[PDB]
């Protein structure tokens, strides 16, 4: 209710999923949300219905929406607290061989350098002010995902890039940390799950995952980004998992093109 | 305030220290709180500060001590949702030759052995709560710690039993999570540098080596216990680091004993 | 055929599986091999096969068989250059509520209190060496396995330990690694299978657990175990995974018994 | 001597340094080796002297060249059997306001994207005779690193892209896996502190960030590659860390611009 009040919070791709979760999450702790996002439609609709929150158009691979994004928010707010750094897309499964360069720069373009762009033009109020980032990165960073391997690379440089801004800003007592979700339900989840042959049965692969049985909610994630933000004053660079315990224990990993020999051969 | 109110939760060797700390987070945010130590002075004054702490003298090395401790709970209380495993005890530095079986099998009994008496015996009533488990780790389970092997291999075992528990538990949707704390400032801290030729310089040394320049506080460890039990409804088994960074990047590791060569041949 | 050549190793349950496949590996680099096992059958059978592996009768968990173990193998040979911590056992699954205290000593004798008997009276004539000592850990220390809290928390404690070791040793230039397996084809894995209500069934799942879809093998983790010991002389406290790629990407993980949705509730 | 025998082997950036000690190494396995790299000099060098060896002039951020290399490859030897990727930089030390979007993405063109298209390049021939795949990334990918945001991003992406590439090759039974080097003594390594203000305490300081208490070499990388080339056949997507044990323990972390208070008040 006041465990961030009067704080001033921005939040990249928070116009819906875990985006939008993290801003509901800020605002119900008494932020000031400054919603960044490229999309007019959630933004907007998230701005009307939470006071506290306001929508700025921006597009983080543009180097110019940023810097206007956060020479708004200081002349309209006057600091800045905390950065959130959630934008950031997942392709459809593609085998390495169906992958381009060019799609692996446009994807580094957002999840990576979108993130490093905004935190580098905020480090001079976040100094000012003792605030700390938080980066949205994947379980997938840490262990891997088939059929995703520029995505995966995007992600691993995002946590890795956690530890190094960690390490740099804590003469300043500015705190990085980032976020590794593993599935969660989200409209992006269901995008995905639609360009399927059997979209309901990816879902439940999908749930099957976790020892839990089920995927996380954005509200979830959200919850993890306001205790890092508010409470976990010594904690820096950690990566907080959000899976559900995806990443426990043995399971089923032989893909089903995958050469499987009968039990009567186990180890070839 | 209200974030875990009328939840019982017991916490081992909560009469000082870290777990001193928990049992005051988990006071604050609404939770019936059940001490466990074998120290009849720290628990009977945080029992008498506390309304809503309750003080039960309790040895988690002897299991008769632990089967009342859990008995009276549920009589006095009717349920049990959440336990943290926090008495520990660190041994003075040792060599591994400084050290004996009987040693390592006495800090077992304290240090692992306890934690899963305790987590047995109240599986039961914690499956009828969807509660969960907290256990106190350290970070020197993960990342090791010299002059320390009894010590750090009870650590590395707690933090393992954590991922074991939580695959065992989550058919009944019952979490088993650990927080690693690198270095606290506590009584334990204390004493154990008070044994060194020099204290405060060892108590120096121990704050030079986290990034952030200084040690974490019982009220740190305590806030992220109660976001494990309260808000982390997606984690199970997760390892939460409360270390400052002291596991980022590199710092000064060859130790006063180890024969380093002049800069002129620097790969041997 | 020479990359360990006249170095003198002990090798613990090297009679079969596993150890028995370190045995021939160093073997066959050139070492004195001395097999130390409980189980006089294996170790004599291959101490006739290979020669330069002698057998030693010597069970880990009585402190006189591993005093007699050193003192022998000092007399018999001059040196000591590698120790492998191999011997160990797995229990039948079992749930928490299906383990006892009593039985959780008895296997950390084995697993844990055997391998730091043995480390700490060869770490002298080691030291004098600059030799190196490996442990058999498992995966499952890492990520946790269901149905084996006692053998996870055995084998945490085995890696924890392993790092705690190599700093405590490094001022001597004694190396101390771990290899931890995943799913090896032993007699062991065998034994653990037929009790199982369908062996081949338990078998198959042990092989999908890896994307590369088979179990690794003995010799696989023999050389492993010889690059460690011969070639791998600035890795220490390291945690060599030989696991078939288990630990990587989503897999199916929720229980049989875990309370699943359909997928048209996704996150609860 | 055999270990390698007769495959071929592509190294970028084996001209000096660490994979002019990958070239060696495999040479001296038994390998043929195409010596891929920008600089002429070095590569000619060890084309002259090691027969086995051949020098492709090659700049991996160009896919031309990088498309010349494999057709070359495979027109003059006929096959390929393992790829290492080596070729990389790192930056002088940068805070992250004195880094550009534009250097940023110089660096990742180089250590993420060179390796990623030579990779694939190489893959449907890799399919052909199921040989693997070696990235050299770095420890500080896994645990951060001061001044040097643009350099710790790319590290973590090829450690992530490691394992999702060992995921997707799995069904060919084409193994992924990378080397995390710590403080190697390299020309890298010499040239980085000769611009710092007093070389030779950089080069101490580097050397005492090891418990070993010294840098590694090259011939220990290229033993680590030949190792996970040719006996580690039931390992992919693994992290083989080389790091004379940095990330073990607690070391001096504090920096000089970081305010530490005295130790009369040890958390704040
Ligand atoms: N959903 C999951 O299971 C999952 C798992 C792990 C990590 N993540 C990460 O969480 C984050 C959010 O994922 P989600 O599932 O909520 O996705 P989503 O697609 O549901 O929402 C992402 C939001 O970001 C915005 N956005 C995209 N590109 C942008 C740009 N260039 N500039 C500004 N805003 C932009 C979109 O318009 C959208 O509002 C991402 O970084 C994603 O990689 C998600
Ligand atoms: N202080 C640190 O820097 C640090 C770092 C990492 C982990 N930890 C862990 O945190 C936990 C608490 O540490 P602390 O520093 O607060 O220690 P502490 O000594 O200050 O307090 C420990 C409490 O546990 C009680 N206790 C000890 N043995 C007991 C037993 N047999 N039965 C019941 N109660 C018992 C003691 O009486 C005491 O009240 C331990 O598990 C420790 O290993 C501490
Ligand atoms: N097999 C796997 O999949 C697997 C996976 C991970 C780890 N491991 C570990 O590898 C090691 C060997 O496993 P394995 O599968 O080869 O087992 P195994 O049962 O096939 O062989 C173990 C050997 O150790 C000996 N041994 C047992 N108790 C002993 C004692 N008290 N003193 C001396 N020798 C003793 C046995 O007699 C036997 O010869 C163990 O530490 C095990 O935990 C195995
Ligand atoms: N030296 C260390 O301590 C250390 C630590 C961790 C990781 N690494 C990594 O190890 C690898 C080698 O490092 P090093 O210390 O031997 O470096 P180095 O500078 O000594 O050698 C690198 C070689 O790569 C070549 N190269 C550079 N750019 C190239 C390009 N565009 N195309 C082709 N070849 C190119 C250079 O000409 C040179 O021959 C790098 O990927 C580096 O990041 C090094
Ligand atoms: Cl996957
Ligand atoms: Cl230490
Ligand atoms: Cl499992
Ligand atoms: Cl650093
Ligand atoms: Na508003
Ligand atoms: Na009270
Ligand atoms: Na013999
Ligand atoms: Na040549």
């Amino acid at each position: 209710g006041t465990r961030y009040a009067g704080k001033v919070v921005v939040v990249t791709g928070g116009g819906r999923g875990i985006g939008a979760g993290i801003v509901r999450a800020f605002v119900n702790s008494g932020a000031r949300v400054v919603i960044c996002d490229k999309d007019e439609s959630g933004g907007r609709a998230l701005e009307q219905e939470l006071p506290g929150a306001v929508f700025i158009l921006c597009d983080v691979t543009q180097e110019d929406d940023v810097k206007t994004l956060v020479s708004e928010t200081i002349r309209r707010f006057g600091r800045l607290d905390c950065v959130v750094n959630n934008a950031g897309h997942h392709p459809p499964p593609q085998r390495p061989e169906e992958t381009s360069a060019q799609g692996f720069r446009q994807l580094l373009e957002l999840n990576l350098l979108g993130t490093y762009t905004l935190t580098k033009l905020a480090l001079p109020y976040l100094r000012k002010s003792q605030g700390n980032v938080i980066n949205i990165s994947s379980l997938v960073g840490a262990i891997g995902q088939a059929q995703a391997v520029p995505y995966v690379a995007t992600k691993g440089a995002v946590t890795a890039m956690t530890k190094a801004l960690a390490l740099d800003e804590s003469p300043y007592g500015v705190r990085v940390n980032c976020i590794s979700p593993g599935n969660i339900w989200t409209p992006l989840w269901e995008e995905l799950a639609a360009l399927m042959p059997d979209p309901r049965a990816s879902i439940r692969e999908g749930m099957l995952a976790q020892p839990l049985g089920r995927m996380g909610q954005p509200a979830e994630v959200g919850a993890a980004a306001v205790f890092l933000a508010s409470e976990a004053n010594f904690c820096t660079g950690i990566e907080l998992l959000v899976t559900g315990g995806a990443e426990l224990g043995y399971g089923c990993k032989a893909s089903r093109s995958t050469p499987v020999d009968a039990p009567d051969i186990p180890s070839g």
